[PDB]
């Protein structure tokens, strides 16, 4: 095992479904591979400085590096890309980091962000985008934006389950859906790949609980189930009912006049909550249209994926968007972007992805006095015009920064 | 039957793929449901009027109205959603244009647009959008927006293979996939619903043939090919590859320095058109950030459906964009949005979507010049700040217009 647990940390533990955090708790980080190598040490510094100008002296992290990637063969054979050991250490530690991550091609294994994701049950994948001031936006009036997509990431498409066209196998999935099943729907069956999107009740109900139970303690305004559910009626359409009827059973939602629309009434604060549902496509439409009327969203794996680029898209965010996949043993904060092989070494990408994914690792763990200083710290730093190239290329004014120059320029402005 | 064929129209034929269109067309419409009353009578007042401005009195279409959706009930039965005789009747005329179109709920069917679609085999969506100076967009710069998309109409996820959770059909399809094939990757098999992808090496190449020939007579820059193909290997990668595969033995097409992007070279024209392709997320941020960068653009059924419909609302075109599905046989143009129940028989909605499927219609005809003049109305009456609520609504300055007022203010600018 290479894996070095530093000296004075402690482990975060996990009773009754809330965290016990020490005062030195032990985090594992996973650099990332390309510009991971940039980033990451940029959100270390920043990371620290949080916690000590918050805290001042009495917490601090004890960061520990685990693998997985490109750097993990150069450390553990040519064709280990995600040992075993790392899954058991971010369920044993609890709450980690990870920088952008290769999977290579072919041979074998799926996509490792999704490996992880889904091998370590990591069911919710929270992405927020809002807007900074001062960021660089292709939108008028980006600041309308203030999102959170909730996308389910253990099943849909995502699942992996598919086959080659012309194999064995996939013939022999298609002799079974003509023959035994009776489907006449496939317009060419020879020459032709198939792939399974599941969508179960369990699944979608423990999304979407975790959607309405984050609304309710942040005192936001309404859930939008996002489904192309006319064409897919019993995956997605069933995400869509499926989603209402928890809203009712367990939250007591109730209907808004015709409906199909619910209230459910936040019980700490007495502000109703709308849930209501917007069929995909024209939901792409009404997020660059009427962005104010959305705010919580919940989807299934792909329309999420898609859901949370077109958004951090709009309010400029290609490169500062934070993510965080959390299940209920653990959770692991990811930046979206990635490796970027290009500009590896040179120090000069954006590292607000990774730090602001810190941000909501520290706000999960509680210290959310240090938290809010890195959303001050940032806030200054892109109103200061003190920036890194892909903010200043298209900007009036502007101070070019590098990649550790501007996590400096963080730590200045909290 | 209860269709009037004109007693003066002539039938178009279709001889070696290319039309033959004669002075006095026979041209089938399906009037919609909706806002279909509003919005159809206003196209055909407008290609009549572009008809004659341009061939001054030669030529002139026989319109004859045929039926689908919720008119053809209080024509039919209550049940006949979709007559055969509407299919017989397109194939037969060979071009048709339609407006909006209700599904109802449950009841068997699919979706009445995409039953066309596929019963007819018309593989081809292709969704052109460009921006029209004067539209309201939510874009700071929705110029640089001309694309042109080319989504495969006849596979992908909307084949409508599916099965609800719990049925029994649904459990026999997970003992076959777990028993019979091993698949250990499905999280929570009981109250699972299931949908099946297929995408084939004929679909796929007849549309990518179809785009790359569409770049080619046009004389545009790139073709995108854009997948998830990242994670779903077999169909959307496969899609990749068998578009690249198509452009280097049909096309001749040849790398660009290290690949994968191929050169194409225009044989009518010398300019050398790049074949590309984007992982369909980033390719949502990409159409917002670099917008220049794309032009013809193709795609399986479920990306194109959202591309388009992201797409069209950057450039401020919710209610005025086009659309196309084309077969090899047959051609059926549409409104692209939807019926709008609220506002139907109030003469007050942008019927510019159908009209600007009618320049498409004319173009594919060949009356290229009816077909011009009608985009010179459209520019006018939008410059001339002469609108509709969806318009007028966002803007400093304009005269409110109905419907059937913007269709004479698309007259008065020929
Ligand atoms: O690999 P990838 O996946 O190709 O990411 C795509 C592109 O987005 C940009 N990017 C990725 N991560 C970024 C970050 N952290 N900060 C700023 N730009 C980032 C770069 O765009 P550009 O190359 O346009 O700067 C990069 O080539
Ligand atoms: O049914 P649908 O499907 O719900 O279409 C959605 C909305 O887009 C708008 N819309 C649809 N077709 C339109 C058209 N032809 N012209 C202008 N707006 C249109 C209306 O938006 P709004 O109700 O926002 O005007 C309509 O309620
Ligand atoms: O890079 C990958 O692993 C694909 C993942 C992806 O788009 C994501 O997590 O959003
Ligand atoms: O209205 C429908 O039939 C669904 C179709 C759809 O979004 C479309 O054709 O783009
Ligand atoms: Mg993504
Ligand atoms: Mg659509």
């Amino acid at each position: 095992s290479k894996v070095v647990v530093p000296a004075q940390g402690k482990k975060i533990t996990l009773q009754n479904g809330k965290l016990n955090v020490p005062e030195n708790p032990i985090i594992p980080y996973i650099e990332g591979d390309g510009i991971g190598v940039d980033v990451t040490p940029a959100m270390l510094k920043v990371v620290d400085a949080a916690v000590e100008k918050a805290y001042k002296g009495e917490r601090k992290i004890s960061w520990m590096e685990i693998y997985t990637g490109e750097k993990s063969t150069q450390v553990y054979g040519q064709d280990v890309w995600l040992p075993a050991e790392t899954l058991d250490l971010i369920r044993e530690y609890r709450v980690a980091i990870k920088g952008p991550l290769t999977t290579p091609v072919g041979g074998g294994i799926r996509s490792l962000n999704v490996a992880l994701r889904q091998e370590l049950d990591l069911y919710i994948c929270l992405r927020p985008v809002r807007y900074y001031q001062g960021t660089p936006s292709p939108v008028k009036h980006p600041e309308l934006t203030d999102m959170v997509i909730f996308r389910e990431n253990s099943e849909d498409i995502y699942a992996g389950i598919e086959w080659k066209a012309d194999s064995a196998d996939a013939e022999k999935v298609i002799k079974f859906l003509r023959e035994e099943m009776g489907v006449k729907k496939i317009r060419f069956p020879e020459h032709c790949g198939i792939g399974i999107k599941p969508c179960s009740e369990e699944g979608t109900k423990r999304l979407v609980r975790a959607a309405i139970e984050y609304a309710i303690a942040n005192d936001r305004d309404s859930v939008t189930l996002v489904h192309k559910g006319n064409i897919m009626k019993f995956t997605e359409g069933a995400f869509k009912d499926w989603g209402y009827q928890l809203a009712r059973e367990e939250f007591g939602g109730e209907l808004i006049d015709g409906g199909p629309w619910l209230k459910v009434k936040n019980p700490n604060t007495g502000k109703e909550i709308v849930i209501k549902d917007v069929i995909a496509d024209a939901f792409l439409q009404q997020i660059l249209l009427r962005p104010a009327e959305y705010d919580v969203i919940a989807c299934m794996n792909l329309n999420g994926d898609y859901i949370s680029d077109a958004l951090a898209a709009q309010v400029g965010g290609i490169g500062i968007a934070p993510g965080a996949n959390i299940g209920d043993e653990c959770a692991l904060f990811e930046a979206t972007h990635g490796t970027a092989p290009k500009y590896a070494g040179q120090d000069k990408v954006n590292p607000g992805s990774i730090i602001l994914s810190a941000e909501m690792m520290l706000r999960h763990m509680g210290w959310t006095e240090a938290a809010d200083l890195i959303v001050k710290g940032m806030e200054g730093a892109i109103n200061a015009k003190t920036v890194t190239y892909d903010f200043e290329r298209l900007m009036d004014g502007a101070k070019l920064l590098k990649c550790s120059e501007f996590g400096d320029a963080i730590i200045e402005n909290m």
